[PDB]
């Protein structure tokens, strides 16, 4: 019962930032969600409760599963301090995530500014 659809920013968000972000060199660890057991991690999921990955929000984008463009970058939140609050500050996954993020924030920064939904046929 989760109500979906397509705005204008979340066509954006799919279009432009998820565009740049998944073929980029530092994407691949961040595909789909983290394997805890096969990268060998102590306690990932009594500290991350709320998993997340740009596989899955890709899923949810061209599935119209979001309400609104704040609930996408929310996800996309998520999954950056996930990786931020696990792993140590000096690991390359970190390094990783930071340069992701980093043209996350310049994309979104030319995002349409009023929200509006668009027709879907």
């Amino acid at each position: 019962m989760k109500p979906g659809r397509v705005t204008n920013q979340l066509q954006y968000l799919h279009k432009v930032v998820m565009k740049a972000l998944w073929k980029h060199q530092f994407a691949w660890p961040f595909r789909q969600p983290v394997d805890a057991v096969k990268l060998g991690l102590p306690d990932y999921h009594k500290i991350i409760k709320q998993p997340m990955d740009m596989g899955t929000i890709k899923r949810r984008l061209e599935n119209n599963y979001y309400w609104a463009a704040s609930e996408c970058m929310q996800d996309f939140n998520t999954m950056f301090t996930n990786c931020y609050i696990y792993n140590k500050p000096t690991d390359y996954i970190v390094l990783m995530a930071q340069t992701l993020e980093k043209i996350f924030l310049q994309k979104v920064a030319s995002m349409p500014q009023e929200e509006q939904e668009l027709v879907v046929t």
